[PDB]
């Protein structure tokens, strides 16, 4: 079925998406300026056809620098590259979405983006800072209305600068404020949240198919781990006895055992890696299948914790993992 050469699935606007993406979040002080643009290309050369990017992630205009050398080159059109970013808490006012998305497509030097989604349901107060925070560290929020910045992100799409809306770390609830908003133009076809095989999501992904909307795991490798932000409690995803055992099955790495097994169900998957080796390893995972037992015994992993807890966040009145999804 999906092939290296044609992995794209259906999205209800109409649209398709790359069923293996590049996740492209690095931490800022500790990543070689150029390392995303080359990363991008060489992700573009082995296969992919999906970039996973924001505006703070700080290294947009890389992203954007990459897919356009390969456009310049030949190497693929426009219209065969898929990039996805993202509007930040900190400009969910309305009117702060529409110039929000156009700063985007300035520093990705693109006439559109193929996915625009909001990064959070948390509306954080706008400013030039992305981590609002008084004198005393007091977290400084702003009333969220998901409802009205929806609105202005269908505008987004009326006017031909994004082909497909989402969300992002959207709980039940705040993805039926959207679908059941009175005189919905545009329902959002995708909702990026973590998932992997020790949190896969089984609830939410059930809903989301209810709806047609995807899934992207993002995190689907189980993060970099870097504590300052990442919970830890969890032990090594990918030093997992189960995984690893089937790797050796299949003579594939536990990385790529548990890139096909989001793949297979559905689950587009946006691992990051900014190393050339393992950009190709983990495009590598259409030369095999996972049986219905290993697909499920796989699934049994699942602990019900989050690798990305954004507990700093929790009194925020849109945090969206309090409810069991
Ligand atoms: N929307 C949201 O709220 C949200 C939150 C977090 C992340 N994301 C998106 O999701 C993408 C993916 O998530 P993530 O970066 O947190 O995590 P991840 O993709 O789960 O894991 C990345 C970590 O794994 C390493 N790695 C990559 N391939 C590997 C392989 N085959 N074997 C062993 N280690 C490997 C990477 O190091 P190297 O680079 O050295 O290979 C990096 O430290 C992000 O980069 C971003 O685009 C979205
Ligand atoms: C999840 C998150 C927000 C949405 C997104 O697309 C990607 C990320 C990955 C990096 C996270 C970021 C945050 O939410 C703020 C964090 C957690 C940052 C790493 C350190 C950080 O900048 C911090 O500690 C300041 O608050």
């Amino acid at each position: 079925d999906l092939s290296a050469a044609s992995h794209r699935i259906p999205l209800s606007d109409g649209n398709s998406i790359p069923i293996i993406g590049l996740g492209t979040y690095s931490e800022p002080k500790s990543t070689p300026k150029g390392a995303c643009a080359t990363s991008v290309k060489v992700a573009i050369d082995t296969g992919y056809r999906h970039i996973d990017g924001a505006y703070i992630y700080q290294n947009e205009h890389e992203v954007g620098e990459a897919i356009r050398e390969k456009i310049a080159e030949g190497k693929v059109r426009r219209e065969d590259i898929f990039y996805c970013g993202k509007l930040w808490a900190t400009n969910h006012v309305p009117e702060m979405v529409r110039p929000t998305l156009e700063r985007t497509l300035r520093v990705l030097q693109l006439d559109y983006v193929d996915l625009y989604i909001i990064e959070v349901p948390m509306a954080f107060k706008p400013g030039d800072e992305i981590y609002p925070r008084d004198e005393n560290g007091k977290w400084l929020y702003h009333k969220s209305n998901l409802c009205a910045t929806w609105e202005a992100m269908e505008a987004c799409k009326d006017a031909g600068l994004v082909k497909s809306l989402g969300v992002s770390n959207f709980n039940r609830r705040q993805l039926e404020l959207i679908l059941n908003k009175p005189g919905l133009k545009h329902k959002p076809v995708s909702n990026q949240v973590e998932c992997h095989p020790y949190f896969t999501q089984p609830k939410l992904l059930k809903f989301c198919q209810q709806h047609d909307i995807v899934i992207t795991a993002y995190s689907p490798l189980g993060t970099s781990r870097n504590p300052i932000w990442v919970n830890v409690s969890s032990p090594p995803l990918l030093k997992d006895a189960l995984l690893n055992s089937l790797g050796k099955r299949y003579n594939k790495t536990a990385a790529q055992i548990v890139l096909r097994f989001n793949i297979q169900r559905g689950v587009v998957v946006i691992p990051k890696s900014f190393n050339l080796e393992r950009i190709k390893e983990n495009f590598q995972i259409f030369d095999f299948s996972l049986t219905e037992e290993e697909m499920k015994d796989i699934e049994a992993l699942n602990k019900n914790v989050r690798f990305v807890e954004l507990l700093m966040w929790r009194d925020h009145p849109e945090y969206p993992f309090h409810d069991e999804y």
